[PDB]
Order: structure tokens, then C-alpha cells, then sequence
């Protein structure tokens, strides 16, 4: 019984996604986040374990859901008339990575570090999961501002992974390769690891690097901000023109600018408590 369960909270966003309210789970009056996606909207489908058909969203949700706090988790869900509504978890107080480096600028070095390892962990595990996120950015990251965990949200645009070429693609443009601007062809991993650059820039230079076409291909990285030669060096080595060429996530984490990253907690109180 759907709205037995929960009681209706504010709405708390609307954008590529649809329709995000704050909800308390009445039975235990945890803190939830009720999404609701119309069917006539969802264009890629998928099958339960069970098989029957959901949205793909729901599918991607199941397979990370357990076991790690990187991932926002999906509690429950239900299907209507001509929506699906998902139960997920919400973090209480909250920010999301955009709307804190819209706040506060470019970030310390040593903060953007904490992050952007969480960031890959959580990148790790979903590929981990047989899960491809395809639209990591800041927008789909929220920093739990007590614990200074980072969460990765909003599986709308992803796809189980695999090892062969995607040709579709339906996320955010300014994060998306050469190669699929270009060919409409990518590949998984390598296609993550150029967006992950883009997301590092971003926290370092508090704005992403490429806006238009033109320079996302030409692949040339310009820095508005003192940044450090090694961070600098992951930065355009992440967002390497030709894929294979492009760092793995064991690269990265091996990165002499990636060593002594603070705990989530230690980040907190060293950066989240004024």
C-alpha cells in the first residue's frame, strides 16, 4: 500500500530526472526521498531478476543497492498507472557537489582529493556490480556534511556494464568523450575515466573546462587557477584524446597527486563544520 507507508514531504527538485519529495518512512520515520518517473518518459526498460519488466533505473538500483554507503540506495519501490516511484534514501543535512562548488569556489586541493577518491571508489563499485553510471558530474553527488561522505545518485542515463562499444547515450553533453562527439561510439570504462576528469577539473577550478563541441575534441586543457603539477598531470592525463590511452581506475588511485587522502570523517571536520 503505497501511501499508507510514507508521508509526503517537499518537493525537492525536478530536472532531467523528474520529481524528487522529501518522505518519511512512517513505519520507522527514516528519513526518504520519494522519486516518481512516468512511464510515457522512460525510454530504456529492463528486465528483474525475477525478470519482469522495469525501468532500466530500477534494475541499475537493485544491483548496487547493498553495501556501501558510496551509492544512494534504493529502499523500495512501486509502479502506478503511468509512473514508477522509487523509495531512496536521503542524507540529512545534505549538499550536492554542484550547488557547494556554486557556494564556495574551487576547492583545496586536499579537499577535492577526499572527494574524488570517494568519487572513485564509488565508481569501482558500481562497475563492480555489473553497473555503468554514465552521467557522473557534480550535480549527481551529494556531500552527507556531518560524515563528509560523498554519494553518487541518479542512475537515469546508465546501462549495464559491458566490454564492448556503446552507440547510445542519453547524458550530459559537456561530460561525454571525443570519441562519442565525434563517432557516436565509446566504451564503458574509458568513457568514465574522461568524465571523471572533467568532474576533477571542475572541483579544482570550481567551473568544467569544455563548454563547446570544438573543444572537447581538440582536448586542450587550460587551467583558471593555481592548481599543482601532479594534480594537473591526472587532469590531462584522464581526459586524454584517444582512449586506450586514457588512465584505469587502479591508475588513477596509484597517482602520486591521489596519496595521504584525508578519511570522510577527518574531511568533515577539517572542511564540512564551519
Amino acid at each position: 500500500p503505497l501511501e499508507s507507508q510514507y508521508q509526503v514531504g517537499p518537493l525537492l527538485g525536478s530536472g532531467g530526472f523528474g520529481s524528487v519529495y522529501s518522505g518519511i518512512r512512517v513505519s520507522d520515520n527514516l528519513p526518504v526521498a520519494i522519486k516518481h518517473v512516468e512511464k510515457d518518459r522512460i525510454s530504456d526498460w529492463g528486465e528483474l531478476p525475477n525478470g519482469t519488466r522495469v525501468p532500466m533505473e530500477v534494475v541499475l538500483l537493485k544491483k548496487v543497492s547493498s553495501g556501501f554507503s558510496g551509492v544512494i540506495r534504493l529502499l523500495d519501490w512501486f509502479e502506478r498507472p503511468d509512473s514508477f516511484v522509487l523509495i531512496l534514501e536521503r542524507p540529512e543535512p545534505v549538499q550536492d557537489l554542484f550547488d557547494f562548488i556554486t557556494e564556495r569556489g574551487a576547492l583545496q586541493e586536499e579537499l577535492a582529493r577526499s572527494f574524488f577518491w570517494q568519487v572513485l571508489e564509488a565508481v569501482r563499485h558500481c562497475h563492480n556490480c555489473g553497473v555503468l553510471h554514465r552521467d557522473i558530474k557534480d550535480e549527481n553527488i551529494l556531500i552527507d556534511l556531518n560524515r563528509g561522505e560523498l554519494k553518487l545518485i541518479d542512475f537515469g542515463s546508465g546501462a549495464l556494464l559491458k566490454d564492448t562499444v556503446y552507440t547510445d547515450f542519453d547524458g550530459t553533453r559537456v561530460y561525454s568523450p571525443p570519441e562519442w562527439i565525434r563517432y557516436h561510439r565509446y566504451h564503458g570504462r574509458s568513457a568514465a575515466v574522461w568524465s571523471l576528469g572533467i568532474l576533477l577539473y571542475d572541483m579544482v577550478c570550481g567551473d568544467i573546462p569544455f563548454e563547446h563541441d570544438e573543444e572537447i575534441i581538440r582536448g586542450q586543457v587550460f587551467f583558471r587557477q593555481r592548481v599543482s603539477s601532479e594534480c594537473q598531470h591526472l587532469i590531462r592525463w584522464c581526459l586524454a584524446l584517444r582512449p586506450s590511452d586514457r588512465p584505469t581506475f587502479e591508475e588513477i588511485q596509484n597517482h602520486p597527486w591521489m596519496q595521504d587522502v584525508l578519511l570522510p570523517q577527518e574531511t568533515a571536520e577539517i572542511h564540512l563544520h564551519s
